[PDB]
RNA sequence: UUGUAU
């Protein structure tokens, strides 16, 4: 209208600066639930498992939510410890024709949703990244790799953006920790090659603190 | 349907659909790693902290990004890129520098489609390092660096300085390859991952 | 530490 007041928005388009909301840690309460055991009692009845429904339901589909807090301005990944040594994201396999983003919802609500009953809502809106497992074996890649046809599995990472306030309830056999970037940055081996390239697939977004 | 934040497509097309010539060489302002770092000490007092960007330009081949990179010497690669005058707009700037290192100069007017930014890497020092994000405790970074795709249209002619050799790398040769290519085009496999190509 | 460019 030009008979009132002009509301103005970013100017840019998000697809160019891509603003998100983070708070502080001490914003967020953590409690315990109950243990969330792995459908794998081991590596091989895991890759045995992934070849047997790869034959009875195809391609693997996976989803991961990045989750992000500061601590004095700056940025730290939510990560999911199994134990000494082992970091996972929060995530995990959708069901056949199962939508990717209310895969990962469900996914998050059953790793980490709170149980008092306050209804917890996910907000995911950015994709960051994709990785492909060419085979029946550990190695992924950012890329579907040359002469790859039938990729075994498909992961794909989003950004799930957290309310000012929220409590989370960690299932009792896992530990959570907030990790620095520089803490992830170029640490493969801490951390693989999909947590410690966050920091980059990270540095696009344009960051409040509060 | 999707949001563009949810979803990203971007059209690739073949080498092919894109002719490369040459013209007479574009020489960088500075002419060693001392020199560059001694520019950066005057600039920086004098008009405050660098402001870079550089464009990721994507073509493919038999179905696999392909991504062009100016070829300096027998180590070193580089993104079309350059440094911004003061004050100057990002995409602005970016245009600017893109065609005076890729522009035909045929009269032909070459827009140049920018609609994407892929990533961040800040300078804390006068020194190499940089890192994509700002450090801890540091209030002043010398130089940031932004990156962009720029998204080519569906057949170009491109002239190329007869100093640089350009070159399509495949993304399995820039990742995990920081040795060859550093930590800021080895990693452009992670960054253009999110993409939804298409190719043609 | 992808760096000097015949």
């Amino acid at each position: 209208t030009q008979f009132g007041n002009k509301y103005i928005q970013q100017t840019k388009p998000l697809t160019l600066e891509r603003t998100i909301n983070l708070y502080p840690l001490t914003n967020y309460t953590f409690g315990t639930k109950e243990p969330l055991y792995e459908k794998d009692s081991s590596v091989a009845a895991r890759f045995q498992r992934m070849r047997e429904e790869f034959d009875k339901i195809g391609m693997r589909r996976t989803v991961e939510g990045v989750l992000i807090v500061h601590e004095h301005r700056l940025p730290h990944v939510l990560l999911l410890q199994l134990g000494t040594t082992f970091f996972k994201l929060p995530g995990g396999e959708l069901n056949p024709g199962e939508d990717e983003v209310e895969g990962l919802k469900r996914l998050m609500t059953e790793i980490l949703g709170r149980q008092d009953g306050v209804l917890q809502d996910w907000v995911i809106d950015d994709c960051i990244g994709n990785w492909w497992r060419p085979n029946f074996e550990p190695p992924q890649y950012p890329y579907i790799p040359a002469h790859i046809t039938k990729p075994k599995e498909h992961k794909k990472l989003f950004l799930v953006q957290l309310q000012e306030k929220a409590l989370f309830a960690v299932p009792k056999n896992y530990k959570l920790v907030a990790a620095p970037l520089f803490e992830l940055y170029d640490n493969a081996p801490g951390y693989g090659p999909i947590i410690s390239s966050l920091p980059q697939l990270l540095s696009r977004f344009n960051f409040i603190y509060n």
